[PDB]
Parts: structure tokens; sequence; C-alpha cells
């Protein structure tokens, strides 16, 4: 299967959203693809004194499995040094939509 | 065919805490493969701008509309206990969050 959950590389320029700084081009990684598992949702039955959520669901999303934190210094007007930080995704995997993970 | 779709089925319902005679009910569920790829990419944080590590997108086959329904169970001692559930009328692909 070629369209499966996969790591893809790309480049983006990192710039501060408010301060007009010295933007920098960086190589980044993202997770992308189609998880093989179908997503589903079915009703849960409630009874007297036994209340449950209306639906029980399953859904798999292509998300980061491992990553490495990186930081880089930008140069801004006129001498300000700002650190920017982001995760460099090392591997991807399919995981439940509602998993309690940092991506959730 | 494999798209996000309504599927019908029947299930036997029993009260988990009370002795009741099971009852068969017609149910609907959502199931399928949403067309959109799911993805997750990093968010850039700065010294005073603290963000989640990732920005993600993911589509799930879930109920779009539904109807609350109810039925009377027959239980021990001529007791009638209520059970309730949502009957899914339509399905669609929706963001995980
Ligand atoms: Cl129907």
């Amino acid at each position: 299967d070629p369209r499966r959950c996969m790591r893809h590389h790309y480049v983006d320029s990192i710039s501060h959203p408010l301060y007009k700084c010295s933007s920098k081009m960086v190589l980044l990684a993202r997770c992308e693809g189609h998880c093989s598992q179908a997503s589903r949702s079915e009703p849960l039955v409630s009874f007297s004194t036994v209340l449950k959520q209306p639906f029980r669901s399953s859904c798999h999303c292509c998300r980061p499995q491992t990553s490495k934190l990186k930081a880089l210094r930008l140069r801004c007007s006129g001498g300000m040094r700002l650190t920017a930080t982001y995760r460099y995704i090392l591997s991807c995997h399919c995981e439940e939509c509602n998993s309690g993970t940092e991506t959730s």
C-alpha cells in the first residue's frame, strides 16, 4: 500500500508572527497518509441508573510516534535574539483519534 | 462502497444490573474510510508563544443526525425497566477534534 501513513519531508521558513525578524528556511517532517482501519461509530445503550455516552467510536489518524525537539535563533530588529522551537518528526504511525496523546 | 456509510444491524439488549429477558433491536452504525488523508505537522513555538507540539487533521466516520429512542424491558417480578439509545439517521466524515 503506497498511500499508507508515512513521514514526508518539506521546507518552511520560520518567522516570528509579530516581530519582523530574519526568517530562516528549515527542513521539516510531517506525518501523512490514509490509515488502513475503517473509522466507525455505533450507539451505546443507557439504562436506568446506567448512563453512557451516546456513541462509541473508533478512528485512526496518521500521527507522530517519535520526534526530536530542535531550536534555532532568529535575528530581529535591531539586535533582538529570539529562540524558535519545534518538533522534528522521526517516525509516524496510525493511532486512535481519542488517545490522550499530546497530538490529541 | 468503502466510503463513510450507514450500516444497519440488530442487537440483543440486556440490562447489566437487573435480571431481564433480552430484546432484539434494530440499530444503525457509521462505518467506512473517509476520503481525506490524515496529517500532522509541527507547530513552531517561540519564547513567549507556547503552542502544542503538533497541528493535525483527521477525518472520522461519525453520526451526522440521529434520533433518541427507547424501549421497555421485561424483567423479574413483572418489572419494566427502560433502555435508551440513539438511532443514527445519517453519517458523514468529520474532524477527529
Ligand atoms: Cl433506516
